């Protein structure tokens, strides 16, 4: 093993701010698509909410990926220093 | 205030959101792949086996992410260029 605690850390903590931008940017976009409802047709926002749901169910993959490796590096590192 | 009503230059911006969320999101895979790659040879294979794994499991999820939001940008674009091409 060549890897410090320490390091395997940083690298968890760059997971969980990953994790936290990606919830950030999606909230961010769905208020751009809230900001459209009632200003056009209703069919059409129908799609673009549909769209976008899509994009919210592969973020509700993507975010339980990273935090499970950054707790998986966590884990690791206190198993190495103790 | 008023609700801001829908205009090609209101689509336009909101593309753009969509479009530079994809590329943030390209970036962040990016480096976070980076971080995967530095523990390559850091420890056991097993180990690292697993943690590349769970990575690919991640970078799957972002490629369907990424094309979805590209589609969007595109669709509020062909919106702003149609009322854009029917006012004038």
């Amino acid at each position: 093993i060549k890897i410090t605690p320490e390091e395997l850390e940083r690298i968890a903590g760059n997971f969980k701010n990953a994790a936290g931008e990606a919830q950030s940017q999606i909230n961010r976009l769905e208020g751009d698509i809230n900001s459209l409802e009632g200003q056009w047709a209703g069919a059409t926002q129908a799609k673009f909410r549909g769209e976008f749901i899509q994009s919210k169910q592969a973020m509700q993959q993507y975010i339980p990926i990273l935090e499970g490796i950054s707790t998986d590096l966590k884990r690791i590192a206190d198993k190495f220093r103790n």
